Formats: structure tokens, sequence, C-alpha cells
């Protein structure tokens, strides 16, 4: 009966393949972005940001997809894998991972979406300035992720957690439809790591169903 | 004991500030960033990205601040105040303030101190507007809630410090938060604190 707003859209994504990966029950309601749904009163109460995604859970509402990743990992820690971790340790390396996801991988990767994607929604002409900017600053990250998963198997350590998962949605458009393969490619050990992660039967799933 | 390194940067007081409302002894080392310290082996060595600020506590390395807070704040836990809240929703919604203060509050405002304080006229214009929306939603949601996350301080609310404090002061803008009595009201109480006052008064410039 748990509730995920948005799930055609990347950030939902983040909370989608959490759920699945831990077996648990929900249900998706569609926002349309285009015409400004998200903007409106109505979703405005759940998200006072107006952005996607928004949960709602019986009596309970939480937003912002990394936050939701936790609630969700925690509420159902005893079920699935654990993707927080087993120790306070392990959980402070998956709590590092998903920072780093959220304030140094994601923003030149939301900018490259922004501006290759949905380059009307930014308007013209296109800044290629910024679109160089942002495929150098993500360059430098890979090779620090690069060097970092060669002496560890996922980013918190030897488990797949939050953290690597964190990094699914957008990055399936970096290697699709951004048209830049080859940034995860030419790192070998990020390309080890990337397919493995997202040939796991709950990003497939979450692929499947909630893509177009 | 714990060290924390770059304590006169304002992103590591985030843990300074979860460390001393925690009650736990650390201690702290410069970063010379004019020599290029950060950009240096040894401390890339600890925090690969070549930022402020890196934690180590006895064999385990960790950084970025708010992970930092979090971690003390579980390791802890159960001393000083609980950061964290009682229970898995209450710990919910502090991780999704804290989220909000890294992807939403803090980009713009990390723009106005680059720019104001560390130096683009429009830059400036844009990223004060956009912190100005995001005051907004806040004043209204402090209007039913006492602190971020709900009726109790948390990690959410110590995030907010050291960034803001540039706001109040430095950056010139203090009439973005006294404009908004909410808000105001919020940040005269989080910044009021001892633990605040402390990490100030010990690692200011
Ligand atoms: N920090 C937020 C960001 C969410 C976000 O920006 N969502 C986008 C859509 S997507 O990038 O995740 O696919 C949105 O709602 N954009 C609408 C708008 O800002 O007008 C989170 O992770 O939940
Ligand atoms: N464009 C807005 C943000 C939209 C966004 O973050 N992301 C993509 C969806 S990625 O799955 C987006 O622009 N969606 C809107 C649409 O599809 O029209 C802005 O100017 O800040
Ligand atoms: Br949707
Ligand atoms: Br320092």
């Amino acid at each position: 009966v748990l509730k995920v707003y948005g799930p055609h859209f990347a950030s939902p994504k983040r909370a989608l393949v959490t759920l699945i990966e831990k077996g648990v029950a929900f249900e998706t309601i569609p926002v349309d972005l285009m015409k400004g749904e998200h903007k409106q009163p109505a979703y405005l109460a759940l998200q006072p940001f107006g952005t996607v995604p928004a949960v709602v859970d019986g009596d309970y509402k939480i937003f912002e997809s990394r936050a939701v990743m936790r609630y969700v990992a925690e509420k159902y820690r005893s079920q699935g894998p654990d993707l927080l971790g087993k120790t306070v340790e392990d959980r402070g390396q998956v709590e590092q991972w998903l920072d780093v996801e959220a304030t140094t991988y994601h923003p030149p990767l939301l900018n490259l979406t922004l501006h290759i994607m949905f380059a009307s929604v930014m308007g013209f002409p296109s800044d290629e300035k910024l679109i160089k900017e942002s495929e150098e600053k993500l360059a430098g990250v890979l090779d620090v992720y690069e060097a970092h998963l060669s002496k560890s198997k996922y980013l918190a350590g030897d488990f797949v957690s939050l953290a690597d998962l964190a990094h699914l949605p957008f990055t399936d458009y970096l290697v699709g439809p951004i048209g830049k393969a080859y940034m995860i490619k030419d790192r070998k050990h990020v390309s080890a790591w990337w397919d493995d992660i997202s040939s796991r039967p709950a990003w497939k799933e979450t692929v499947a169903k909630y893509s177009f």
C-alpha cells in the first residue's frame, strides 16, 4: 500500500530499485512534469519543493530519493540483502558513498542529462560550454571511482549497498540516451562494477516496469 | 582518539558540532590550502576528492561531512541528545531534511559564499533568489514543526549551521533569515546552542 510518485523519471527509480531489492509491496502514481502537475497544489502538499519522488506510506509521508532509500532499507532491514551493511562502520561507508553520489557524482551528470536529453527544457542555444565542463568534472569523479573500485568490489566494501544502487538511474542514461557509454567502458573496474549492479534482477525489473 | 581534518572550513563544522553535541573527545588537524596540502598524496589517501573534512577514528576512515554526522550519531547514539530521533519514521524525516540541506539548500548558498566571500553579479542574484525560494518553504514548514525533522533537534538542523553562519555574517544577508519569523526563531534557537557556540569560538578563520 506504500506509494511512489513519478516512477517514469530517474530519481524515483532509486526508491523503486530499493523497494524491489527488499521485496516490499508497493504501488506507483504517475506525475505529469511536462504539464506541471508537480508544481500544482495537490502534489505540493506531498513534496513542498515540487519534485519527484514522493512516497506515501500509510500515515507516513517522506521525500528525497536517497532519504527514501534509507528509510525503506531501515524499516525492512531484516529482510532481503542488507543494503546498509552489518555494522555501524559498514553503514558509515554506505552513507559516505551515498553522499558522494548526491554531492559529487550526480550534479555534473544531472547537467549532462538536462542539456543533452532535455535540451528543450533548458532552452537554446544549448550551453555547449557547460556540457564540456560537466563531462570533464564527471570523468574526474569517475577516475577516483576507478582507483577505489580496484581496491573494493562495491562502493562501500564487499557487499552491494544503497550507495551502488543510487548510481543506477542516471548512469543508465549516461551509457544510453546521453550517448557517453565510453566514460564507463574506458575505466575497467568501473565498467565491471557497472555491469554487475545494472544486471541485478531488481534493476532489470525496475527498467522493464517503469520506463517510457 | 578521533581526528578531524580542516576544522577552520565550514563543511567540517557539521561534524565538529555533532561531536560536541554528543560529548565525544576528538582532535583536529589543520589543512593548508595555500600550500595545496589537500592536493598532495598524504591527504588524498584520506580523502580522495581532495576536500575537507577527513575523519579518522582509530583504523576507521570516513569522509563527507554529513556521512560523518550520521556515523557519530549512530556510534554514540546512547549518549547526549539523540540527533537521529527515536523511531524509524523519525529517522526518515532526519534523512529527508539532511538531503534537502545537501541537494537544495546548500548549492545556492555555496554560490553566494564563493562569490561574495572568496572573490559574477548575475549568478549572485540568481542564487539569492533560488535560496529565497528554498527559505519560503522552510518558513511554511517551521510553522507546523518546531525543528526540521519534528519536535526534536537533529542532524538535519545542525547541517545548516556553518554556511548559514556565513549568510547572516560575512555574506551580509541576514535579512534572508530575519525577515522570516519562523525560520528566524529557529535559527536563533539552534545557533545559540552551546555546542555550536563552542565550535565557533574554537574554529573560526
Ligand atoms: N534531490 C531530489 C531531486 C529530485 C528531482 O530533482 N526530480 C526531478 C525529476 S528527475 O531528475 O529525478 O528525473 C524533478 O522533479 N524535476 C521537476 C522540476 O524541477 O521542475 C531527489 O533525489 O529526490
Ligand atoms: N528541468 C527542471 C528539472 C527537471 C529534472 O530534474 N529532470 C528531467 C527528468 S529525468 O528522468 C526533466 O526535465 N523532466 C521534465 C520533463 O520530462 O518535461 C529544471 O529546470 O530544473
Ligand atoms: Br510518472
Ligand atoms: Br584547517
